[PDB]
DNA sequence: ATTCTATGTGTTTACCAAGCGCTG
DNA sequence: CAGCGCTTGGTAAACACATAGAAT
DNA sequence: CAGCGCTTGGTAAACACATAGAA
């Protein structure tokens, strides 16, 4: 019935550790002088647990949460704030970016002090989590107390997760298996989380009953991964550089037409995980495919 | 009658071996769960078969399907949502690249967690969508934003067909028509389509036509070779303008390096439409390289064209 | 001007009518509409007065819109759903002139004959699947490179005009005196037609002047010296080479030897852009065989030697 | 909510060929022709096409006049399947924007739908399922000729008899529980303006009266005391009413008056005394409107025990 | 709150005026000519108008330039005394509609003022009382030349010095009943940026810090600790930027390379690399901006530790 | 209901630089 | 071996198109 | 004394002017 299974207290949350330090010393603080948070910011790559950690934190304030979006909502802001905002509740605007310029104007106002144009606000902590934090104006992005970056997982991380998701469903899974699926992940949790889906359909299909570390492996295989996580396509992309334009500059529309690929989806799909592993750089004079884009293919180096 | 026949069940679709090895695995594990797809997304090159595999998949599940199209459609997406969403039911975009990046954030909190946001009035409120299957087919992947591009449980690609699987479609397509043709002929035509079911099915008809004109009544392998020579394809199915391409490089500039603008005004051609329409296809089947030089043709050039190599 | 009404008086494209007469026989015994046509090509050869052949030609009404007319996918769709018939066609000039929004609602129309829009304006807003009568679509562009793939990819027959005979553009003119009742003969027409430059409308053009000239010289029979009077007094060479084309010609072969130049040291030599020269003057004499481009620079062929009555090399 | 036409209460008269069309209407497997209600307000229209829908065995979509020109259509292609029912409460509120764009969609079952929005861009005709409009109007003089010509069946609601409120407030008291005497429940329905709104309200009070009283059971007697205490004559008239009417008859004669001067008189609202009291004196003939005033006829004069003129 | 100009800060250049240009128009008995604040954004221009508005003892008016065309004319109208002070935060979003009724009040004190509400009607001209206008902008450009010439003093806000923001910080640790000593103030406001905000955020966050560490008294150990876990350099810089620096040295070569290769390197979107970090990056002379692409300075070699180029 | 203004986004265009061959 | 010429590729800066929020 | 002529007075029904509202 339920996929996205989001843990609820800032122990069962998984990664973030030097995260989880300043934030527990932050809500110990907070705690101990009966007094609300500072308004909070959280940035990172989609899929690392944002939208988890703003429930945590409400959760850990022990005080309710209120949930909107930017996309959701100018004259419209000035009621959420007033109608049905208690003292010390917290409201939380995911994708806070796309919120209009004059819906900003009407919200570091209250940010500052808690009164709008008096009508008492009562004491409240926003909490805002977007992807990009350069939409913000500068104005509402300057009274955010606690700003905070998202890092990617380790394995050991992901393979955690992993382990949970799959108790929580009631699957039985192995140690080995699940670091198998965090390894092959792309550092984020989303990605963990729908590998161990598949495989889990896999093995289930199969009529296994119980994951081992050869079935996740075969698993993985018919899904067509690496020992990196890539996929299909990125091999073949990869292979084509080697191969039909000797490793060598390309250039972005001669690779495109080469791999009968758009441009645009082979500039911002397929390359920046190759690119974070090291498998490709992008020269001034096009594309160059590393030494260790050789090794990983089995070809001679250079 | 129609030319846009498409088959009802994975069993009619032809040639996607690889993908449908792990489609039926993916159908037959959600259908022991009693629990709907997880959310899909087919990308590939023009004519493949995107969008009816999204149909196939529609009939597979036993689900009913809603088609939208993405340049259709940003508050509007929220009133499709919840106006005509039932339990199980698929909806289906076609472009779903070309919704703008506004109307993709409606998106976001209705593909992970079935709940959207939407203001009443009062204030805000969640509405609760019904467990649904989203499938978005699009030529342009990087034209999607990275979350919801995070959000799609499957993603596949729909890679080209052999010549067999196009001759097979051929024969599907013939029999659907009420048009008598060989193995032989199909064959033909499947080898001078360019991986493309669409274009086997386009010379098909052509043949058809020249055939009905000429009054024959059954499409043999000499009957479908005239009139592919007709047409003008060679065995690779080159046009005529593909060939002049090739004979300029090699005679005129020795098919050494000339590069864009050169080549086409050797040509009176327009560069954009030489980039863009006929390199493509002499790229893939390697007639021709792009080398940082300028354009080259390669020996399987001089080979097809019946010239001594250099 | 004027337009020819069948396919037999079009003039001179003779593969493509070979191709497109089986094409329109077939249509026509089968008792159904015509695929989807595209005609590209140069401009000024004829591809607005083929849709109109080919429309009486299949007996059906024809229905003309230019690209940049539809500004919004309501529009089209208006069109779509009103204006056209079963087996109409409906013709489309400039297609790449299309917004690509508007050029991807095409897509379902032309493959499966519906057309998907969101019709409500609030939160009764939905979709509907207009159902479409199995038109016809022919377009013309003289840049098919601007056309996406899947619309290119949906036309059922795409073919391209290719330049006139100067043989076929005296025919043109001849039918067109003959049709405005003038008494050109016929080496007058045929040398109208060689200083054109391959079209159809620089050909009525030129014949138009030539005829001014001798109607207002007293003649009642244009002639082959009238005709060249005319010409020489309009500006141009035996190959239609304007003024200047040919000083272009004259100072590469006389300032550079007629060797290897350079385009920045000939569009300097010219004090011109070179964004002018090369897309507006190059074309042509590449065409003729008066200029070569070779990896060094330009160079002029012995042909330009000839015809500016220069020695030879 | 009555939801078979055996359960609605009173309107004998039109549910006697109420029946033979609707069976009519499921024999020949069509939908009904399209329907208008007249009637004074306050007896129910909206029960008797929830009724009539029920009976035929469709959905509804209710709506009324004032709502939102363009929601017509959203109304009529969203949930709208074949010989689906539409009602139009106070259709006489509707916008002449709306009125036409709705006829079309009455007599041919095409709409015309604006499809580019924003600018003036174009329409496109879609086509509707078949389907019957029921319509609902207290003042027929502002449907315009047009609109009334294209509904098949008129008909006209009546009001209610004591007998059939006093059925009413049976049904009233058994919903809440509360135990009540036939001849209780006539006296009540007889005292209301044969309309339910007011026997329920009457009912109510009389209940309240009951219940602070500790009266397990409501009797006659028990609901002449307090009918009495309410204030209110065997025909319905109030302290108010009776009030005007010997104002009428003592300190003017029973003569021409007018509004001001009668107002005047009765320290009331001249707009009050107009809009509020003397449609239900008129109706009974206690009263009458000529030119030179407001006169009190000879029923006034017999009602309220004072020799006749 | 600051209330006369020997209370403020650390604006020493600019109030070494201020106080000559105050007591000049103080013993004129006439106000003083309309003033023009510019400065980076977070400096404080509002504070050093009130202050202004105290030491010439008359009433401020705050107001932005998106109040509300009209509302101008009410502002200047009725809540307007004979010198009085009127403030005008971010004067270069002022609409052209109330750009073209300015200036007539700037240099003739006379508006028009609109009386015919509704159609168009016709509009009367009024006279105001001698009053000074404060204008505060972040981005001179959009100033144009006609609203710049009016202004008879324009002044420019400048970055605090690390011993002015120990001072603030100073202050809002008395204001907040924290001890706090003069050593750690002083790396609080080193580790700045040079803007009053940055400062008290990060006194709140070592606050906070040796509150869970439960220490009485934010020495100069603590509060280095502290800033340390913040993951802030001695420059400010936190470990975004010097990870930037980084990628920008080492992956790329420190040559040019464009926005999207580098937010692509950074898992960053471009725009949020482009406007939240380069800034300071840059300013502090660590960052370049070629045509090319973006090119590290032989600072940041020096900054990171790495063998110069 | 139309007009106008803004902001955010997709697409195109104009430098600028580097490299390979010829050169004389 | 030191200009001259052509050819490719990427980076930033313009356009042009929409929505939405505005007043009239 | 029984029409004819005028003079007053009140009652209801029209106008005409505003606002607000809505797209
Ligand atoms: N520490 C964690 N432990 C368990 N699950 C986690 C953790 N962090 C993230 N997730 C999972 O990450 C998934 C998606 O991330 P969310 O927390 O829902 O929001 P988000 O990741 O910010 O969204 P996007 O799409 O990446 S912008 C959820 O299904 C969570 O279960
Ligand atoms: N596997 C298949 N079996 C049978 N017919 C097929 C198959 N794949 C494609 N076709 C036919 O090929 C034609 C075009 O395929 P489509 O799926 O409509 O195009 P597409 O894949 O959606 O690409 P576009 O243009 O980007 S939407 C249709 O007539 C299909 O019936
Ligand atoms: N004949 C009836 N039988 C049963 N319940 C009725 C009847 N008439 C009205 N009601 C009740 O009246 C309520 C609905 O309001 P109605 O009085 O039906 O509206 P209406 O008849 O249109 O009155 P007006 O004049 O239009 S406000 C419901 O509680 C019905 O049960
Ligand atoms: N120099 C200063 N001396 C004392 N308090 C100051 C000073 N600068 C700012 N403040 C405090 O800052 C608060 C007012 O906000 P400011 O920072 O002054 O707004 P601002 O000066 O306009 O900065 P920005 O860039 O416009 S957000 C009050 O609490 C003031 O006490
Ligand atoms: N084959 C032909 N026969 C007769 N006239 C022609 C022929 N081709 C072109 N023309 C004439 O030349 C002109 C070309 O313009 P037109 O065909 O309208 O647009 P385009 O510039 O796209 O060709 C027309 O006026 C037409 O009369
Ligand atoms: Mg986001
Ligand atoms: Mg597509
Ligand atoms: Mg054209
Ligand atoms: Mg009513
Ligand atoms: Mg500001």
């Amino acid at each position: 019935e339920d996929l996205a299974l989001r843990p609820k207290t800032l122990d069962e949350y998984i990664g973030q550790e030097r995260l989880k330090q300043k934030l527990r010393v932050y809500l110990e603080a907070a705690k101990a002088r009966k007094e609300p948070l500072e308004h909070l910011l959280l940035f990172g790559p989609p899929g690392l647990g944002k939208t988890t950690l703003a429930h945590v934190i409400a959760h850990e304030l022990g005080v309710n949460l209120r949930v909107t979006s930017g996309p959701a909502i100018p004259g419209d802001l000035a009621a959420i704030l007033a109608n049905s905002l208690e003292e010390g509740d917290i409201l939380f605007i995911d994708e806070i970016h796309r919120l209009s310029r004059q819906a900003e104007e009407h919200l570091y106002p209250a940010m500052e002090d808690f009164v709008m144009d008096r009508l008492e606000l009562p004491r409240f902590t926003l909490i805002g989590a977007t992807t990009r934090p350069g939409l913000i104006t500068a104005p509402l992005l300057s009274r955010f107390g606690i700003v905070e970056h998202l890092e990617y997982y380790t394995p050991e991380e992901l393979a955690q997760g992993v382990m949970r998701d799959a108790r929580l469903l009631g699957v039985r899974i192995t140690e080995e298996a699940a670091l198998e699926i965090g390894r092959r992940s792309r550092g984020t949790m989303r990605v963990a989380k729908r590998l161990f889906r598949r495989v889990r359909d896999f093995a289930q299909v199969a009529g296994e009953e119980v994951i081992t570390r050869e079935r996740a492996l075969e698993a993985l295989a018919a899904l067509g991964l690496d020992e990196l996580g890539l996929e299909k396509r990125d091999r073949e992309i990869l292979e084509v550089l080697i191969l039909r334009f000797g490793g060598g500059p390309v250039g972005l529309a001669t690779l495109a037409t080469a791999l009968s690929e758009d441009p645009g989806t082979l500039e911002e799909v397929h390359e920046p995980y190759l690119i974070r592993q090291g498998l490709l750089k992008r020269t001034p004079r096009g594309r160059v495919a590393t030494e260790l884009a050789y090794r990983h293919l089995g070809y001679p180096p250079p």
